């Protein structure tokens, strides 16, 4: 099925998804000379103190911290968001080398990866309903950069090893995604999609400005994961990121001045 390899990789996607191709594609670039701040946003509200992750998930794409979403435990409101959106998961995309990694660029710049913490908005109340909707997801999306270690990144780190190959799960209760976050919330904001088949484009992205940084070992250990199953030929999970899509008939908005 599909991957990031040269025969399944973004290219092939439109093939089983035609929205590949479609008007409000994720990621893109972010032009930062072309985006607009918008006085009309909302201060954005991260409210993560009631978290409960509860596994994680080599699913031979990415990796997922998975939460119970069952009730408003760790919420993200503000910004540009209309009511409650409730966070089920993150994960993140990365690079072979440092160079390169992320999905959303700025001015053209890769970074060495990027968080995606997703959530669904409450008024359609599960996830899967959420997908029917224009609305229906907000995607705070971070970008790492290699320099000092993130010791709120170290426990996800040495679980790793635990979930090197495709189907591979396990417990991972009372992490904290506060310690994935940076200082500063100025972000960009606009409306597009999962950057994974489905594809589907039912997403507010809130992409902050301030990367993360993550150390050399701490992104070592994300590359030796594996997008195989156990017992299947090592090929290693890098790379795992989508390319910019076409802006079309979208405006990028900034929170800050
Ligand atoms: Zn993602």
């Amino acid at each position: 099925h599909w991957g990031y390899g040269k025969h399944n990789g973004p290219e092939h996607w439109h093939k089983d998804f035609p929205i590949a191709k479609g008007e409000r594609q994720s990621p893109v670039d972010i032009d930062t000379h072309t985006a607009k701040y918008d006085p009309s946003l909302k201060p954005l509200s991260v409210s993560y103190d009631q978290a409960t992750s509860l596994r994680i998930l080599n699913n031979g794409h990415a990796f997922n911290v998975e939460f119970d979403d069952s009730q408003d435990k760790a919420v993200l409101k503000g910004g540009p968001l209309d009511g409650t959106y409730r966070l089920i998961q993150f994960h993140f995309h990365w690079g072979s080398l440092d160079g390169q990694g992320s999905e959303h660029t700025v001015d053209k710049k890769k970074y060495a990866a990027e968080l995606h913490l997703v959530h669904w908005n409450t008024k359609y109340g599960d996830f899967g309903k959420a997908v029917q909707q224009p609305d229906g997801l907000a995607v705070l999306g971070i970008f790492l950069k290699v320099g000092s270690a993130k010791p709120g990144l170290q426990k996800v780190v040495d679980v790793l090893d635990s979930i090197k190959t495709k189907g591979k799960s396990a417990d991972f209760t009372n992490f904290d995604p506060r310690g994935l976050l940076p200082e500063s919330l100025d972000y960009w904001t606009y409306p597009g999609s999962l950057t994974t088949p489905p594809l589907l484009e039912c997403v507010t992205w809130i992409v902050l400005k301030e990367p993360i940084s993550v150390s050399s070992e701490q992104v070592l250990k994300f590359r030796k994961l594996n997008f195989n199953g156990e017992g299947e030929p090592e090929e290693l999970m890098v790379d795992n990121w989508r390319p910019a899509q076409p802006l079309k008939n979208r405006q990028i908005k900034a929170s800050f001045k």
